[PDB]
């Protein structure tokens, strides 16, 4: 079904290596349990000091681009929304209500120097 | 039809908060009044100094890329193109010429710890 | 078949200015051969320095956004991604096992200030 998820993290405050360490933590397990396969491996990254705005305000907030080969069982976004943005919150601050995610995917992506 | 609208700004320019500020209020007309509903919400990251390449030259340049929730009437994005790029050239001086912006959309997007 | 092809090159190394252009002609030449036209024109974005965590490891590692407009022969995404990650490693150091390449392409894109 769903390989090679990608995460993409934006958001306008600062992150230090605990909570990028523990956000790529987190994001591994929602993947593996929500996602798909245990053995899977996920990249994470994160651009932090983004400004960002929204409803009129600059306050923290975040956006998240989950990307993976394939495409979605229509179940797991709806699984992995609530856990990505519960330890958004629990590492940056950001409240649920301005956290953005969303799920793309391709037939076309690749690694180590070849497409899946 | 469009929901939950971001728009991701990528300039090689320096943009300071009176700039990202006129850039956020002209989205969110531009997406009010082309994409769709007056009472919207539109979420508005900006990553400046980020190098960009084109045609040969690293001078100002832009890359914008729009998401929303659904899939757009086909005349919405045509519409909405001219708008977003003035408003960059008005703001950070950058020629329509070397302005890109893509629109993509998905099924799956989450807001406030639940998907749409 | 493909046009307006823009690559986002996010990596957890610093870059340089003689880096930069090394890639963005490398990307150049991959997308004209590849891709279809000679005398296409590339969009090249080179977001640097931005933590990646991969397989339990923030070693340098790199992601790589291809988008176009249109929709992709299904051979050229398979002929891009050993090129574009060889560039990679040529330039940063970073091994194809921790490069991910990944395709998308819209009908919705404008230029110029105008949808193609």
């Amino acid at each position: 079904g769903s390989h090679m998820p990608f995460l993409q993290t934006i958001v306008s405050v600062s992150l230090d290596d605990q909570k990028r360490a523990n956000l790529s933590a987190a994001y591994g397990m929602i993947c593996r349990e929500e996602l798909g396969k245990p053995e899977d491996f996920v990249m994470t990254a994160f651009s932090d000091k983004t400004p960002i705005s929204f409803q009129g305000s600059t306050a923290p907030a975040a956006y998240v681009r989950v990307e993976s080969w394939g495409e979605y069982a229509p179940s797991k976004p709806k699984m992995m929304t609530p856990r990505i943005a519960a330890a958004i919150t629990k590492e940056c601050g950001i409240p649920a209500e301005r956290i953005y995610v969303f799920y793309y995917s391709t037939k076309h992506c690749g690694w180590n120097g070849t497409n899946f």
